[PDB]
C-alpha cells in the first residue's frame, strides 16, 4: 500500500510558522524535498479546496493511482497543486525532487494527499504515514497568517 524498501518507507514532517508575506485571508503551503529515494523521484502536493476528495477520488489507503490516469484527474478535483503545472502522469517531471515549491492559497478547509511518483513501479503513491503528520487527510484546515512546510524525509 505505500512505497518501501527494507520495510522503510517515507515521510511527511510538517513545520508551521507565522506567515507575514501573504494576505489576511491566506496561508502558505511549502513542499521541500531532497532527493528523498536518492534516484530523482520526486513529489507533489495536491489540494482539494472543496474538502470533498478524500475517500472517493483521494483513496483511504494505498497509491493514488496505478499506471495511466485521466488527464482530468487533477484539474478536476485539486485546485491547488505544488508544483503548478503537478500533472497526473508517473513520468511527469513536475515534481518537487530538491529544494522545494510553493503555493499561496485561501485559509480554509481542504483535503489533500502528497504523490510521490516511481516510473520503476507505475504507480503514483500516496507518501508515507511515517512522520509526524499523515500524507493523506481529510478536512485538513489551512490557517491564515500561517505557513505550512512539508518537508519529504524517508520514515520507518
Amino acid at each position: 500500500m505505500s512505497r518501501e524498501v527494507k520495510r522503510i518507507g517515507d515521510g511527511l514532517f510538517v513545520t508551521i510558522e507565522p506567515a507575514n508575506d501573504v494576505r489576511a485571508n491566506e496561508a502558505k503551503v511549502v513542499l521541500a524535498a531532497d532527493n528523498v529515494w536518492g534516484d530523482n523521484t520526486g513529489y507533489q502536493f495536491l489540494l482539494d479546496a472543496d474538502h470533498n476528495t478524500f475517500g472517493s477520488v483521494i483513496p483511504a489507503t494505498g497509491p493514488l493511482f496505478t499506471g495511466t490516469a485521466s488527464s482530468d484527474l487533477y484539474s478536476a478535483n485539486f485546485e491547488y497543486l505544488i508544483p503548478a503545472n503537478a500533472d497526473p502522469v508517473v513520468t511527469t517531471q513536475n515534481i518537487i525532487v530538491t529544494g522545494q515549491g510553493e503555493v499561496v492559497i485561501p485559509g480554509g478547509v481542504y483535503d489533500y494527499c502528497i504523490t510521490n511518483p516511481e516510473p520503476a513501479s507505475g504507480k503514483m503513491w500516496i507518501a508515507g504515514d511515517g512522520g509526524n503528520q499523515p500524507a493523506r487527510y481529510d478536512d485538513f484546515t489551512f490557517e491564515a497568517g500561517k505557513k505550512y512546510t512539508f518537508t519529504m524525509r524517508r520514515a520507518g
